[PDB]
RNA sequence: GGACCUACUACGAGCGCCAUUGCACUCCGGCGCCACGGGGGGUCC
RNA sequence: GGACCUACUACGAGCGCCAUUGCACUCCGGCGCCACGGGGGGUCC
């Protein structure tokens, strides 16, 4: 599997929540694990609805991924890895999520 | 028991809009939330109310949420003296 | 080699007892769902090994995501996946309680 | 609490487990973070779903509470903070 | 001190149910169930 | 209808500081900073 990484990758999202929404009710769940840079959110309504938030620190995405495992977010429970190397920052650039 | 639970010791400095939206995101696993009442007023600010549908939804949402770090704030949920708007 | 509801974590601290490690297992894993048996190597050549059999295969694959290389007694464990049934075959041979 | 201390001051933990069992798996997830003196545990009513983890340095405090903060401990994800004043053992380090 | 019985007894354990989110280091919340331990009473070596 | 302004206005928004842990279901604590939008008054094509 995935070393560990600063960025936790999500999916399992409802991908039936708009992007402004979802972005920033993500942040209102993790930002008791440290600071967060940036959260990126899948772009169009079909995609599986994925995320990634990224952390300054791995620490904070370490206890993520522990904590939030599986907690019902928008009645679907979401299952957080740790993100591929730099997945974060290609999707950025390919402009799949914003 | 109530149908509806208090919440308090919200972070003030978070939008009413984005409130809701993220308290919504929060409880909708533990049923079915008729309405949620936020106010950025001076006595009531910090606070928000859930009106569930049914008082189990609220027994398991105040058991499961009590302490739930929500911006960085643990909040503190109890059940509401009165009643709500719906009968 | 493929996912299965059981993970093989090895690497672990042979000082402790069996019977306070079974449960400082189920501390520690309970979360990921809900675990069937928790069985614990007795052999003396064999040794530091367990396997954690959880009910759907979710919760093993989260669990090896989590704690991989998670500092239990002061040491690092080491997660897997079981080969298919290495647990049975354990468990019915005895080298697991 | 912001002020750092020996001791860390858990909550949230599952009051229904024996306190033989939860000292044996705190000492089991916190004997990373450096030496622990004693792990103090009670199960009355009102010290009840409660512990205190007493490190020998402060360092050790502050990675325990950077490390295992949030961390689901008996399905139950545990709640750490730093203690409000030093414990009685350490007291008698430092002379108080 | 042991082994086997009991129209006895819930003091501990151990089970559940309710309440408690509580900063300690001078035990100690509340019921209910259950004689596994103990405690009585009894047949023996 | 466009553009280039204002000795005007903080009506929306958006920033920090202070005070705030508060039980509601019509409703708005207090300064400061900022014309992004607007609203006035203008000079032109």
């Amino acid at each position: 599997e995935t070393r560990p990484n600063h960025t936790i990758y999500i999916n399992n999202l409802n991908e039936k929540i708009k992007k402004d929404e979802l972005k920033k009710s993500l942040y209102a769940i993790f930002s008791q694990f440290g600071q967060i840079l940036d959260i990126l959110v899948s772009r169009s309504l079909k995609m599986r609805g994925q995320a990634f938030v990224i952390f300054k620190e791995v620490s904070s995405a370490t206890n993520a991924l522990r904590s939030m495992q599986g907690f019902p977010f928008y009645d679907k429970p979401m299952r957080i890895q740790y993100a591929k190397t730099d997945s974060d920052i290609i999707a950025k650039m390919k402009g799949t999520f914003v």
